């Protein structure tokens, strides 16, 4: 399985989820999938500092 993009994040409680958009399927196919489950790091890195920019944006409205 060939992770094309990551489009989401979350964290329940300890363990982590990425919405995932595999190679092949259509976006609306997209499923949850947890840490261990994926080796894509170049594509973990470039979405966690992505969405850190984005809630960096948050935190200054604040």
């Amino acid at each position: 399985g060939e992770v094309e993009y990551l489009c989401d994040y979350k964290k329940i409680r300890e363990q982590e989820y990425y919405l995932v958009k595999w190679r092949g399927y259509p976006d609306s196919e997209s499923t949850w999938e947890p840490r261990q489950n994926l080796k894509c790091v170049r594509i973990l890195k470039q979405f966690h500092k992505d969405l850190e920019r984005e809630l960096l944006r948050r935190h200054h409205r604040s």
